[PDB]
């Protein structure tokens, strides 16, 4: 019922660790990960356990911080833009599937505000 999760390693994808990617893991990801509202975003949406039979009919580019964390740890990304895009996709999916005022949308907005503050200080 769930799709395979996004890959976190790919032996054919060139790997890199720039100073910006280092900041993305050690400052940006870590700051969001320890936030009180991180828990919905620390693993893929489990549409089986959450009883969301239409989630992966609507969301075709799933992303979550657990995936992002592993990608960063594995040096999966070539540049910071790829990682920033993954964060943006995660938030966007939440806004697509849910509705204004839903608790989960308010949590995403709080996390996104923090993300934006930290990205503004990228090396
Ligand atoms: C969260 C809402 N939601 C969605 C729901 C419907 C549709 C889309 C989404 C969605 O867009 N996203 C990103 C989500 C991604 N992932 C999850 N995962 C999880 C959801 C619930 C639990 C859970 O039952 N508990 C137990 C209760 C606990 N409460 C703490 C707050 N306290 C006041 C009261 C107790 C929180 C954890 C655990 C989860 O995973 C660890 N839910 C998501």
């Amino acid at each position: 019922t769930n799709p395979p999760p996004p890959e976190t390693s790919n032996p054919n994808k060139p790997k890199r660790q720039t100073n910006q990617l280092q900041y993305l893991l050690r400052v940006v990801l870590k700051t969001l990960w320890k936030h009180q509202f991180a828990w919905p975003f620390q693993q893929p949406v489990d549409a089986v356990k959450l009883n969301l039979p239409d989630y992966y009919k609507i969301i075709k580019t799933p992303m979550d911080m657990g995936t992002i964390k592993k990608r960063l740890e594995n040096n999966y990304y070539w540049n910071a833009q790829e990682c920033i895009q993954d964060f943006n996709t995660m938030f966007t999916n939440c806004y697509i599937y849910n509705k204004p005022g839903d608790d989960i949308v308010l949590m995403a907005e709080a996390l996104e505000k923090l993300f934006l503050q930290k990205i503004n200080e990228l090396p």
